[PDB]
């Protein structure tokens, strides 16, 4: 009794699976349809898209359903605010059509796809058409969280306007000045029926969160399990203010010049050169404050010394343990253990290392590296070759099957700026020769 | 130049330090006050020491000053609810002096005693007070975080004065009707000067979290920092629902039976024989629903499987890792590596196994565990001594010197049931025969 077997690529141990004459397999917890609430430039694209970025990040599978993509599909040229009108009876069908065709969409996404969380990015501002959500929810077995954004500046409406929605390709045909009359009126058109959530009286019994001022207070009713649970906490540590993100490896160590993997080797001659190249760049940089985070290993902190900056160590930043292919070259793995070389490279992001680890595994212990990137501002993170592939694949929404192969040279800073929906990139090479460490699929 | 030295203890990579001819110590971020704010019997000394508890155990120094125990120290025998009289001149006198030298303790706690955070634990229900409170936090540089309990609920406020009120030192010589009449007067004492905390108009600026109907619902305003975030994320994820949480390792394993440490072997006979007896014992319990959580090492996989219950394997479960000291016996380990034995019998929560992990370590790898069983009810963790001493001493409040000692046999299930301030624990032995591996400190 009590018959194991370990999985070859994950080294899972399951119950051996002696499977009877005819197999039978169980085909295929509850799904989560998350609803955007409030009024036009309120940031929902800006959290939908965030959120589900984080979320596919740490292994949910999400996608977002915005109502004006489906829009945009169903009618060619947006000509103006009239299209928005609440007295526009042709539009008002159109748009609500668009909404059940993307509600449809998140159906098949949550039942029939594997999906875990949909992200219903609309208005939803009127009590009517988030009841309609609801009875949708209720219907299909799916769990319903709102999100609703207020924010009554106007300095913020109108830097939303200037930062994503006159380059929408709605506004394609408009200079800045047009687009951002036009949609002053288009956020009128949503004003009159809006009905803010209110968990005082009539939304007592939702889960929801308000996030009022652009994250400066929150109002939050019934969280129901743990994925709402960890959205809030995110929610909560995010931040619009400006600032930027430079990630790097430690310069180039004595393993990296033999060709070996892990280990806790020293910085070579060229790693000490570009230690020293690293402060020059982070001094022209100019920078208010900035936080200097590495990892516990040798490399990175000898790296860091080079700076003169206060820094912090992280176990989380230490690099991928390689289990018993620690200290090893490639080419000794693949001679000494054949089988588990051919498995790597067959499955280099699922692929657990002997009493080591997978890039799946690196995610979870750099979920709190995540986290506490969100809430800083200036940040240096000094790390290695895995560790920087996975919080790059996060800055980046790159996926699972193409993180363990992302571009992460030697003596290279990558300068990451927040902008619009995303990061703005840009690569800062030192000038100081190294060895790659870079190896392509097969 | 970068000249650095590991640490022997933990491993640390830190400057190579060649103090000059006159070494110079530069001796010793910002300390909390955590302001408790409302009503009596609104579960502010539960959230004080569960807060403290949970602080301490993720390594925030935190101590909790509690304004009644300075008024039960200052006044010899409580008599009734007449002390607490707004009209009573000298016992307001006496309770302001109370709160003043339970404020001078909190500046002696956290500038003079390597104190982070301050827990003060009183009604504060006046804007007077807190005033008084803000000024004493702006004038020493501290910072002010306030946690009010907002419950209007008459049944939850009976079942706390049942559950831990009436048993308080000042109702000895009462009985339970008594002491529950006099409370109840004791509270509407309170109630005419009572000002809830205001986020919308007078205290916008004031970092401050509401918990409303026993954390059916929040207001937070202002988080300032990482330990204000990660404090709301934690009152978010508790709950008082009854549970029981159900503490074991995995029955006894082949290297177990050899002395070694680490690894991943199977279970001896010994251990399928603590397996069975395990879901015999699991069935007796007659629970509802129950979580079973396991390790990604065998024997906790193996134990689980006897259970025939759905499990999920945790790898911050996974035992503490040795690093080159895995698969060794103890006296294989002072014999290769005596320095190494030696110190870690010196500093057990400290020392970091070479490539390994320290119980520090471990700690860090838990929170996640550790939140997870907290927003959970019924739920069995089969897993590993060092990892159950871990948890354990969170549950038990016991401290970093004491948990790498904590008692945890083989074959012995440790049943927590969530009462008054903390955990009550029971010790089921399952009758099956195993090795010790408790080793007492030299
Ligand atoms: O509350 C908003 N109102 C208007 N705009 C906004 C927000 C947020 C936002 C909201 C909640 C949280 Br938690 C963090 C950011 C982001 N944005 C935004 C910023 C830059 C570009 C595009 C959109
Ligand atoms: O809000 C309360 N009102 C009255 N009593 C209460 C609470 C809470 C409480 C509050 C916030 C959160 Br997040 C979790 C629990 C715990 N207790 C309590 C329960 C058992 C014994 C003693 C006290
Ligand atoms: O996933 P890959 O391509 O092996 O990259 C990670 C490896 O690269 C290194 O950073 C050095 O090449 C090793 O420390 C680590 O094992
Ligand atoms: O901290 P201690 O007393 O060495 O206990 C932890 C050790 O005990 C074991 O659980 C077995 O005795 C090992 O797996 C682990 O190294």
């Amino acid at each position: 009794p009590l018959e194991l077997t370990q999985s070859r690529v994950q080294k899972i141990w399951v119950p051996v699976d002696h499977r009877p004459s005819l197999p039978r397999s169980c085909g295929p917890n509850s799904p989560t349809v998350i609803v955007m609430v409030g009024l036009p430039a309120r940031g929902k694209t800006y959290i939908s898209k965030k959120l589900t970025r984080y979320l596919n990040w740490i292994g949910v599978p999400t996608k977002v359903f915005n109502v004006g993509e489906y829009r945009r599909e169903a009618v060619k040229q947006y000509s103006s605010y009239n299209f928005f009108r609440p007295d526009n009876e042709e539009a008002m069908k159109v748009r609500k059509q668009c909404a059940l065709a993307a509600l449809r969409d998140v159906k098949s996404y949550l039942a029939k796809e594997g999906g875990q969380i949909a992200v219903f990015d609309a208005t939803n501002t009127t009590r009517e058409r988030r009841h309609m959500i609801l009875h949708f929810a209720k219907e299909n077995d799916f769990k319903a969280f709102f999100i609703e954004s207020v924010c009554d500046d106007p300095t913020v409406v109108a830097s939303n306007i200037m930062e994503v929605k006159i380059s929408s390709p709605d506004y394609k045909d408009c200079n800045s000045a047009e687009a951002m009359d036009d949609f002053m009126k288009r956020i009128s058109c949503y004003e009159a029926s809006y009905q803010p959530l209110d968990p005082d009286k009539c939304d007592r019994d939702l889960s929801l969160i308000k996030v009022i001022d652009v994250g400066r207070r929150f109002l939050v009713n019934r969280v129901q399990d743990h994925i709402q649970s960890r959205i809030v906490y995110y929610l909560m540590n995010i931040h619009v203010q400006p600032r930027t993100i430079y990630l790097c490896r430690h310069g180039e160590n004595e393993h990296n010049l033999q060709g070996r993997i892990g280990g806790d080797s020293g910085l070579s001659s060229r790693g000490k050169k570009f230690a020293s190249a690293l402060s020059k760049f982070v001094e022209e940089q100019n920078l208010k404050d900035l936080r200097v985070w590495t990892s516990q290993l040798k490399s990175t902190i000898q790296t860091a010394e080079a700076l003169r900056l206060p820094y912090e160590q992280w176990k989380a930043l230490n690099e991928i343990d390689a289990g018993v292919c620690e200290e090893l070259t490639y080419e000794e793995i693949r001679d000494t253990y054949p089988e588990e070389y051919a498995l790597r490279e067959q499955d280099k992001y699922y692929y657990r290392y002997p009493t080591g680890e997978s890039y799946q595994d690196l995610v979870q212990r750099l979920e709190p590296v995540i986290m506490e990137l969100e809430r800083q501002e200036n940040v240096l993170v000094i790390c290695h070759q895995a560790v920087l592939r996975c919080l790059l694949a996060y800055f980046l929404d790159k996926s699972a099957e193409e993180m363990p192969y992302l571009k992460c040279p030697l003596h290279t800073v990558l300068k990451l700026t927040p902008v619009a929906y995303g990061c703005r990139v840009e690569s800062i090479y030192l000038n100081v020769e190294s060895v790659c460490t870079h190896r392509e699929r097969s």
